């Protein structure tokens, strides 16, 4: 359901992305005029909004600031300075500093630190036992090949590149053992392997889940807050719902739902309001859920339902609806007429 | 255990798979006659079947469509399109549409919008995380071989390319750092390697868990409405049963268990009927357990239970097993003498 | 610890590699002579234990059979017809069967069948899914470098090829985008192959930790039913217990415990008798634990407990002891007291 | 964050690594001398320190050691026995055993036998099984390019190499099917390779998890133990906590909270002191939490919060976080008032 509500994410990216179209030499005039003058502007953009931030003391209703505000600072001193310094070729370099600002969507880096800090005493243990892993294999395979490549084995560093190369799964095909020996212990190599393999593995499975689980606070501490209706439940339940919870702004034009479209869930809103194509229009305000007689039913979207404006919403599976209907009774009754309203 | 289970498995997915058959060139004989035909008249039976689709309103008693018949309309259109507009050669690429049909009897795709949905604020960040990443190794790589490799590092957009085939563990063998430093940074652009390699790995890992999550809660409601013994049974029971809960029809013929045959689970036979060699001839009938004095004892199939028909069929593990024996003693003590009727 | 525990995965194993020792040609002397001898001894050992299979029924205690002895007739019947039919020179190929005997001690294949077999309404979309994707990028790859390389990209599997390579992360190298552009829709290429890359490991991400859980119910029987200690639980405790339990068996000489070796968790006996190197001899019979001091102390081995004979021991785990202490304090009694007398 | 914090972190470590430096050949004067020289100190060191130990029964307050000697043993007694024996040119193969000494701050290896080992009977089933999915590769990939390739497919052991290149994803590029049916079978290889991949998989993904869950009785069983907050709580609510606490050392300088940086997070003090830079000057001393009103609030660090010294600390998650204040209003009270103190 992505019509235009991400409105801010469909036009701040783009910035960040052509700092790679640019990036070309052996370029002709129709593309590289328009490209390098963006850059500069987009910079002007970003720095009018600075003088806001470090200027301004006022967001609305809540909101905190200090690494982040550094981040920022950084981003744009290092563009500025680039074309201040460097009144000369490459400096579009120093631009790069954009791709700096997605990192502030996610529940990732700070975060990241923490969690890479709290098992940096034994995640580094792995990967020190991976670097030594590579040495007892670069003395194993330069003895076999040393005399007949000393064009490839004549060294370690020569031996240690192909561990590298192979130890990863990359294998480019320059270097192999030519004897038949060699070919048997890389046998015992591809065996050592399973566990490097792994290794390259541990590293993002502990971050994703760890990332995922972080926002949580953000989106589904904040998030459960709006909708009164996550207060009758205590700890326990809400954390199960909590992983489950899942966000997303619909906005001006957007078809939410399809009429006739499946719907196998429930969207609530959080904040804006939207329209249903029904027998007695409904713009759907603040503590509104719909579709939910697509669950009571297990079929489609009620209505063309369609974002009034800019919403935030929260949809709800099936195995956790069944909770929400059994915990309320009462809000299974409300679902099933308000759908009534709905459809 | 296989035979002619789904009998609708065997038949359908060829015509998908006929569509590789058919385009090669330098192509004669035999094979490139009777396959070009077969598939206008594929299309032809689903031409029909849109007819009866488009036109009739009745299923059964259990269903609802929407965006699916648009999928259906998409698929035969598409075909039917190449054969009127092209008089042309190739027409056959517009056949392809058949593999949009799989997607249907998975728990996936409609899904994966919603799954992708919620958490496109983070998950897209780490991708473009990934391009930041590959920018940065881009400018390392062009520096070191520059002037030793116009023709391989002449550009950033060819050290761009390196980082496409490095970054992913694919790597070729036609480009490589000829001096030793290249080498050394090499062994960097490895460690930021278990990172990416993990990225590849956040995508599916997230989409086939939430994937097999929606088919089991509905698969799990179904045997619940199927099997009667489901409903002794509460919310918080039932899920974890249901995760657990495995479903195939078997058909005329099948041996469903071979006697002899170890049975380490039981099963359930909800639509169908099923036929036993004992010495009472049994046939079950809906709300039938069988094979489950092969929990009780450890051992095998009773009997050579086949399908008496097209059934379809749940099984138990022995773990699941021991909740319904000890919530229902009565259902053990059933068991048992079923069980005796079956043994 | 290992010594001679498992006895039996000492001796029977060699005989199934065998079968690649000898698989060389140009092979010369002194190997060939033996080795090519030993298969047949083997074959001999393994008719010789059939005819007690198929013409007996006793057991060293409690067994049961059918499809498992399908697998050993097919096992020692093909060998032997290679001898038979075969007077011709290669017939070793129908040696191989051997590595059908290792599938026997597992918790997978039979089990593989019916868990693969529950989903392969929906794996079997995901692989179908790939072969569809395969397609697409045969068609872009093929269009970009027809003319260029008749030779590479000749025909549409010329370019299904490359999908193949490109698509898992292998990269030959023998086959490249020579055009710019080329490079750049391999870019696309790169971003599917993360999906992709997620698809190889779904597969045994699922059969591994089925495959675990699976070994409970062997494990429950073994652990769970020659301990007493296990009874006082009930079904929901037992199976967290059931997933953190685990065997193997020492034998005749083998060190059990390192005396002054760590020991950071307790080992329980079921079959067999160990001995404590401490102040009193101590025997250690069935409903056994030692070094729990090890435990409640949260240090090493109290003895040099070695294995007196063949012995079937379970160990815990500190978060599994706490539990087993704080259900039974007179089990926490016990171990303190026992452990005097075992330290 | 870190500065000084694992003072011991920051020395040692390097001692390792420097065994990669020195193995160079072909190399020069000015830095081989002092390398070479280096590591004859640092084995001196190490040497004295064996001493100490080996001669010594006390230290602090609560240690046990046996098989943890032996390795120490090892690793000082291999780099002596390197200069007394040979007299020749390379022996700084025997200093390598450096990298014993990471293994002893991990929770892996000792542990890593113990998992492996109660799991022999089942993992090296699906490896064997993997050497047997080779064989009949080797079988296919043979037959099919003898005569054309006597070069690259002569022999098996040919095959059997290409087996293992395709296997685990690396392709080099030197071997590959000319003919177009080997293609073909190489699409069967291919989706045996989704069996394959996850096979390299299994192993890390127990390992890993396995040894971060055994980090609990060091790091969250005796280390939890200097809160006097963790005894209100029973065996089955340290456990979440468990394996969410997290550890690390700051020391002297460090600047645990950065002033006006985001605290998602609050820290306990096990050991050591810490400064608050606020209103009233607050050193902190055991049993102590701050950043608690950034949970409160969910906002920064409440002061720079510099550790006063070597510090060991302690992290909450917010998700935890909850459950203490619930656990203990008379706490979260106390949170906001020492807060008021903290900022
Ligand atoms: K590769
Ligand atoms: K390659």
């Amino acid at each position: 359901l992505r019509i235009y509500a991400p409105l801010n994410a469909v036009l701040a990216a783009p910035g960040l992305l052509a700092v790679a179209a640019l990036t070309i030499p052996d370029m002709s005039g129709r593309s590289r005029l328009a490209l390098a003058a963006l850059l500069a502007v987009i910079w002007g953009a970003y720095l009018l909004q600075l003088a806001a931030t470090l200027l301004k003391r006022r967001a609305g209703v809540v909101r905190d600031r200090t690494p982040k505000i550094a981040i920022d600072v950084l981003a744009v001193l290092v563009p500025l300075a680039a074309f201040l310094l460097d009144g000369s070729p490459d400096w579009s370099l120093y631009c790069a500093v954009w791709l700096l600002k997605p990192l502030r969507d996610s529940t990732f880096f700070p975060v990241l630190g923490r969690v890479l800090a709290n098992e940096a005493r034994n995640l580094i243990g792995v990967t020190t036992l991976f670097g030594v892993v590579l040495f007892a294999v670069a003395l194993a395979a330069y003895v076999i090949e040393r005399d007949i490549q000393p064009e490839k084995f004549g060294s370690i560093p020569q031996a240690m590149w192909w561990a590298v190369v192979t130890l990863s799964t990359t294998g480019y095909g320059d270097t192999i053992p030519q004897s038949f020996a060699g070919r048997v212990l890389a046998g015992a190599v591809m065996m050592s392997g399973i566990g490097i393999f792994g290794l390259w593995a541990g590293i993002l499975a502990t971050g994703f889940y760890q990332e995922v689980r972080r926002g949580d606070f953000v989106r589904n501490w904040q998030l459960v807050a709006a909708v009164p209706l996550f207060q009758k439940l205590g700890p326990a339940v809400l954390v199960e719902i909590v992983r489950a919870l899942r966000a997303r702004t619909v906005p001006a034009g957007a078809v939410i739902c399809r009429i006739g479209e499946p719907g196998d869930r429930m969207f609530f809103v959080v904040e804006g309001s939207v329209s249903v194509a029904t027998p007695n229009p409904v713009e759907l305000g603040p503590g509104a859920f719909f579709g939910e007689m697509a669950l009571i039913s297990g079929e489609p979207r009620s209505a063309t339902v369609s974002a009034a404006t800019t919403v935030s919403l929260l949809s709800l599976h099936s195995a956790d609806f069944q909770m929400l209907c059994s915990s309320s009774p009462e809000i299974a009754e409300i679902f099933r007429k308000t759908a009534l309203e709905r459809r």
